[PDB]
C-alpha cells in the first residue's frame, strides 16, 4: 500500500539560501589590502562585474510589498558605492534604517513538485572546486590511526569537490556570520556577505559573493528567539520558468552577464531573488555545525566497511572504496554512494524540520514492519506517517522514494 | 511560435545498444591465456557471476515470439556450457542453427517521453574509469604544435572519464566485431560478445562484458545491405516502471546480483533485454568511426578558443580552460561544455536518422531569421521542420530543446 501523497499546488522552496540556482561572483588569488574581512571580499568581487542595469521586478511575491524588495537592492548598491566614495572601507557597514527595510525586517497542502528531486541531483554532482582541506573531517584530539586515516582520506577524495559539499560550507559562513553579528551588532541592520571561499582544480584560491543578507534587530536571550532578515541572491535562473518554487520571493532583473557556452560567449540576464526571512539562534547553532554532515556521512560508510571486515576476517577498507560477496554498485560507484549519502545529510540540516523528524521516525518503523511481512510470507502507522505529508518538498520527495521502496 | 511537437503514445528506445541501462560483468588485469580474444574476454567475465537462475520473460514483447527470445538466451548459456566442456576454448563460436535463432533472425506519431533527457543527462556525466587513452584523438601525420597539442591534452583530461566517451568505444567495438564476422564467417550465425575496454581510477586495465548479440546470415555485397542480429544485453532497471520505453524489446529476468550500496550490501534482479535489430555494412562503418565524435567535439571547443584569441590577440587556450570578457559558464564549467558537446556529437551518432537530418538543416534556418528578427525588432520552413517531427525520442527531444530557446 503506497504513501498517499497531498494534493495541492506545487510545493515551493524553503532553504535558508539558494542551491541550485545560486551564482557566484567570484576573486582568484585574492591580495587586497584588508584581503579576509568578509565586506572587503565582497566588495572586491562585486567590482569584477560592470553588467548592472537599472534593476526592475520580474516576478512578484504575491504576498508582499514588492516596491520595497525594489528599493532595498537599490540601497545596497547606493550604499556600497557610498563606501567607493569614502576614504577607507569600514570594517563593516551597517544600512541607514530606511522606510524599506523597516517593513522587510519586520520593525496548506501542497503536491510534490518536479524542483526538489532535481536539486538533489544537483547537490550529489562533482565541482571543479574543492570546498574543504585534506584534514577537514573529525575533531579527534589525538592523531588518528591508520585504518581511520585510509578511510578518511578515500571519503575526502570522493566528496571535497561534491556540491553538496559546498553548500555546507556556504552554510557554516553565512550562519556563522549572522551569528556573530546577531551578537555584535544587535541594534544593526548589518549588511551581511553571502560568502564562500574554495580551490580551483589548478590549485588556486577563490573567494565567492553569492548575495547578501541584511539583519533586523537580534537580542537573542534565547535559543528560540528570532532574528529577521532579508535575502538578495544572485542567480541566472528565469523566476518565469517555475514560479511555483519561487512563491516566497520577490524576484528582480538587476543586470546582465558574459558567458562561455557551447554556443561560443553569450549575454543572458542576471537576476536576484529576494525574500524575507528568519532564523533562530538554535538554528544558527546548528548551520555552523554543518560540517557533521561529513563525519556522520563517513560514519555511515565506515559502518559498511566494518561489516564487510568482520565477514571477511580482515580490513576491508581499499577493497570497498576500490569496488574489488558484491558484483557492482547499486549507485554506479563507491564515489556516488559517498555523494549520495553525504546529499541526503546536507538536506536532512537545509530542510530541517518537525515534519521531517516524524516522517523519519514513522517510516523507519514501517519499513522495518513490510521487510518482516516481505522477508517471511497497519493504519495508526500510516496516519502517523502522512499526517507529515502536509507541505514540505524535502519530506515529500522522501515519501516519493519510499513509495518506489514498496513498488519493489 | 514554439514548434508543435506531435501528440501520441510515448516514444521508445531505438539504439543498437543500451545507454544508461547497461550493466556490465568485467574482469580486472586480465591475464588468462588468450587474453584479448573476445570469446575468451567473455567467457571469463561471464564466469565471475553466479547469480543465474532459470529465466522467464518480465515485459513481453507485443509483436514478436516471446518464447524464442527465452530459448534464445537458454542457448547461449548452454552453448557457452558446451565450451567449458570441451578440452579448449576455441576462438570464435558459431551457434546452432535452432528454430529459435531462424525466427529471430528473419531467416505512426509518438510524443516526447522524459526518458530521452534522462539518458542525455547520464551522457553528460563522468565515470570513475578512463575510456580512452592521453593520445586518441586526432589523426595527424606529423607531431602536433605546441598549441595544439596543449588543447588535446586539456580537452581530453575533461572527456576521458565521460559516459559519452565509453558509449562512443563501446560503440567502436561493437561495430567492428560484427562488420568483421560478416565479413569472415558469411554463413555463421556468430555468437559476438558485447566488450568495452577501461582504465579503473587506480590506474588497472578492465575489460566489460554487457551481453552478447547472434549474427544472421551476411553477405553484405553493396552498402545498403543488412544484416540482422538478436542483441541480449544485461541490465538492473526493471522494465515495468517505463514499459513505453521497451517497446521493441523482449525483457527476461536471468539472475540475481548482489550489490554494494548506500544501506551496505542488497540483492538486485539482474534482467536481459532482447531484442531483433539490423544494421547496414554503411552504418558499421560509420559506427567504426565514432571516436571522430571526440575530434569534431575538440574541434568545436578549438574555433571557440581561436575566436577569443583573435580577439585579445594573444593565445588564450590557458584564459579558456581554466576559466580566467566573460564572468561565467553558462553550462556550470568548462568541463560540462566539452562533455555537453561531445554528448551531443555522440547522440547524433547514436540516433542518426533523416529525421535528424531534415530537423538539423532545417532549425537551423530557422534559428537565424529568428536571431535575425530578436536582434533588429514562415508556414513552409515550419512544415518542413515539423514533418520530420514524427516519433524519433532525439529529434523530439532536439525540437523541445529549439523551443526553450525560442521562449527565451
Amino acid at each position: 500500500r503506497p504513501l498517499r501523497l497531498p494534493d495541492g499546488p506545487p510545493c515551493s522552496q524553503r532553504s535558508k539560501f539558494l542551491l541550485m540556482d545560486a551564482l557566484k561572483l567570484s576573486i582568484e588569488d585574492p591580495s587586497h589590502e584588508g584581503e579576509g574581512i568578509p565586506l572587503y571580499d565582497a566588495i572586491k568581487c562585486m567590482r569584477t562585474f560592470f553588467g548592472w542595469k537599472e534593476p526592475n521586478v520580474v516576478k512578484p511575491h504575491e504576498k508582499g510589498i514588492n516596491p520595497n524588495y525594489l528599493l532595498s537592492w537599490k540601497q545596497v548598491l547606493a550604499e556600497l558605492q557610498d563606501i567607493e566614495n569614502e576614504e577607507k572601507i569600514p570594517r563593516t557597514k551597517n544600512m541607514k534604517k530606511t522606510s524599506q527595510l523597516k517593513w522587510a525586517l519586520g520593525e496548506e497542502l501542497r503536491s510534490l513538485a518536479s524542483w526538489i528531486q532535481n536539486e538533489f541531483n544537483k547537490a550529489c554532482e562533482l565541482t571543479d572546486s574543492s570546498w574543504i582541506e585534506l584534514d577537514e573531517i573529525g575533531e579527534d584530539a589525538a592523531p588518528i590511526e591508520h585504518i581511520a586515516s585510509m578511510r578518511r582520506n578515500y571519503f575526502t577524495a570522493e566528496v571535497s569537490h561534491c556540491r553538496a559539499t559546498e553548500y555546507i560550507m556556504k552554510g557554516v559562513y553565512i550562519n556563522t556570520a549572522l551569528l556573530n553579528a546577531s551578537c555584535a551588532a544587535m541594534d544593526d541592520f548589518q549588511l551581511i556577505p553571502m560568502i564562500s571561499k574554495c580551490r580551483t582544480k589548478e590549485g588556486r584560491r577563490k573567494t565567492n559573493l553569492y548575495g547578501f543578507i541584511i539583519k533586523g534587530r537580534s537580542h537573542l536571550r534565547n535559543d528560540t528567539d528570532v532574528v529577521n532578515f532579508v535575502s538578495m541572491e544572485f542567480s541566472l535562473t528565469d523566476p518565469r520558468l517555475e514560479p511555483h518554487k519561487w512563491e516566497k520571493y520577490c524576484v528582480l532583473e538587476v543586470g546582465d552577464m558574459l558567458l562561455r557556452s557551447a554556443i561560443g560567449h553569450v549575454s543572458r540576464p542576471m537576476f536576484l531573488y529576494v525574500r524575507t526571512n528568519g532564523t533562530s539562534k538554535i538554528k544558527m547553532k546548528w548551520g555552523m555545525e554543518m560540517r557533521r554532515c561529513l563525519l556522520q556521512s563517513l560514519q555511515q560508510i565506515e559502518s559498511m566497511i566494518e561489516a564487510e571486515s568482520s565477514v571477511k576476517e580482515k580490513d576491508m577498507t581499499k577493497e570497498f572504496f576500490e569496488n574489488k560477496s558484491p558484483k557492482g554498485v547499486e549507485e554506479g560507484s563507491i564515489g556516488k554512494v559517498c555523494r549520495t549519502l553525504l546529499a541526503k545529510s546536507v538536506f536532512n540540516s537545509l530542510y530541517a524540520s518537525p515534519q521531517l523528524e516524524g516522517f523519519s521516525a514513522e517510516s523507519r518503523k514501517l519499513l522495518l514492519i513490510v521487510q518482516a511481512l516481505r522477508d517471511n510470507l497497519l493504519g495508526g502507522l500510516y496516519e502517523a506517517i502522512e499526517e507529515c505529508l502536509i507541505n514540505d518538498p524535502w519530506v515529500l520527495l522522501n515519501a516519493s522514494w519510499f513509495n518506489s521502496f514498496l513498488t519493489h
